[PDB]
C-alpha cells in the first residue's frame, strides 16, 4: 500500500474559547530524521475554498503565522515520537473548518494524509 497509517479524529468538536489539540500520529518503520522529515498542515474554510498552509516542518517547525489564527497556533507534538499534533489556543467560531496534515518520513515510501473536521460548539448550550 502507498498510504502511511495516520490517526486523526475525522470530526473534532471543541467548545468556543477552549484550547483545542488537533491530534495526529503516524506509523513508520523508520526513525524520524529531522534532516529529511516533512510535514505540512493546512486549513480550508470550505470545500470550495483554498487550502492555506499554517505550519510546516523543514529541518525544524516553521509556524507560518496564518493571520486568521493570530498567534494562537502552536506545535503540540514531537516528530521523533511519531506525533505531529497541533494546538489552537482560545478557539473562536471562525476556526471551524477542514484541517489537513500531510506527512513524509524518508526513506519510507508511504505518504501520509490526515483530515480533521473541526467544529466549534457553544460555551454554554441550553441545558
Amino acid at each position: 500500500s502507498n498510504a502511511m497509517e495516520v490517526t486523526v479524529p475525522a470530526t473534532l468538536n471543541v467548545l468556543n474559547g477552549s484550547d483545542a489539540r488537533l491530534p495526529c500520529t503516524f506509523n513508520s518503520a523508520y526513525t524520524v530524521n529531522h534532516k529529511q522529515f516533512s510535514l505540512n498542515w493546512t486549513y480550508q474554510e470550505c470545500n470550495n475554498c483554498s487550502e492555506e498552509m499554517f505550519l510546516q516542518f523543514r529541518m525544524k517547525i516553521i509556524n507560518l503565522k496564518l493571520e486568521r489564527f493570530q498567534d494562537r497556533v502552536e506545535f503540540s507534538g514531537n516528530p521523533s515520537k511519531y506525533d505531529v499534533s497541533v494546538m489552537l489556543r482560545n478557539v473562536q467560531p471562525e476556526d471551524e473548518g477542514i484541517y489537513n496534515c500531510y506527512i513524509m518520513n524518508p526513506p519510507d515510501r508511504h505518504h501520509g494524509h490526515g483530515k480533521i473536521h473541526l467544529q466549534v460548539l457553544m460555551e454554554e448550550p441550553p441545558e
